[PDB]
């Protein structure tokens, strides 16, 4: 599925990431957007053999299982396959884990790189909430 952006923004506040570990919605939606331009199917392969998963391309090398990245744990404690669900809660539940293990969402490089900083409440302007 690729979500329009307030309709992304809704279904994140629906499961309670808005201001999660004090990271505005804003911030959440951007980092969406540069990570995988809001679409739950999207994969890319990293140098290192792992791979990110969905909405917010997150590492099989830590977070989740794709059972093709010796080395590697799973955290969040799921297939990486559910990452990709048009139902974003998976992704949700496993961003709220990384979010909380020391960096806040300095973990997401796009984040870091292109919405850390900036004027993020524009991504959540005008949406109905
Ligand atoms: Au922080
Ligand atoms: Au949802
Ligand atoms: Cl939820
Ligand atoms: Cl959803």
């Amino acid at each position: 599925k690729v979500f329009g952006r307030c309709e992304l923004a809704a279904a994140m506040k629906r499961h309670g990431l808005d201001n999660y570990r004090g990271y505005s919605l804003g911030n959440w939606v951007c980092a969406a957007k540069f990570e995988s331009n809001f679409n739950t199917q999207a994969t890319n392969r990293n140098t290192d053999g792992s791979t990110d998963y969905g909405i917010l391309q997150i590492n099989s090398r830590w977070w989740c299982n794709d059972g093709r990245t010796p080395g590697s744990r799973n955290l969040c404690n799921i297939p990486c396959s559910a990452l990709l669900s048009s139902d974003i809660t998976a992704s949700v539940n496993c961003a709220k884990k990384i979010v909380s293990d020391g960096n806040g969402m300095n973990a997401w490089v796009a984040w870091r790189n292109r919405c850390k900083g900036t004027d993020v409440q524009a991504w959540i302007r005008g949406c109905r909430l």
